């Protein structure tokens, strides 16, 4: 319901001054097609450059998440879905330790991410988006929240 455009001009100001973003991306999620060219005009749009990295398997996580850090050195670790392999607690748990030891955030898809040590979320309310927040990793990070989400933004 928060589209990924509307997402990356949140990541903005979440973390100001980001200008580089990995996405872990299933193969078999559905609407590649849609959300993939989505993420290039967000990147264009917002300033931040958008890398993909496509897994299928859980064999293929750590060395496309190494891909990420090595090749394209990016600040912060993006997840847009967790349908099938990045719904599996062996995945959630690998993506949070190595990006949160590479000193990266992890802006992730529901609260169960949060429960283990991932940043922020975002649901849509009828007076539109709110945040949630996993306060200590937050803290810790330097997350900010932008001035017009000071009062819609929920704690873990």
């Amino acid at each position: 319901e928060v589209t990924p455009i509307q997402q990356l001009f949140l990541i903005k100001e979440l973390k100001p001054g980001i200008a580089r973003i990995g996405v872990i991306w299933d193969k078999n999620a559905a609407n590649r097609d849609e959300v993939l060219p989505q993420l290039q005009r967000a990147s264009a749009a917002t300033g931040i450059k958008v890398v993909v990295a496509e897994v299928a398997s859980l064999q293929e996580v750590a060395p496309q998440f190494r891909t990420l850090l090595r090749d394209h050195q990016v600040e912060a670790l993006w997840v847009l879905e967790e349908s099938g392999l990045l719904g599996q607690a062996a995945a959630r748990s690998f993506l949070i330790k190595n990006a949160t030891q590479a000193g990266m955030p992890v802006f992730a898809p529901s609260e169960t991410w949060l429960k283990e040590g991932a940043c922020v979320t975002w649901r849509k309310d009828a007076e539109g988006i709110r945040l949630v927040v996993n306060k200590a990793v937050a803290e810790a990070m330097g997350i900010t929240i932008p001035a017009k989400y000071q009062d819609r933004t929920a704690f873990l």
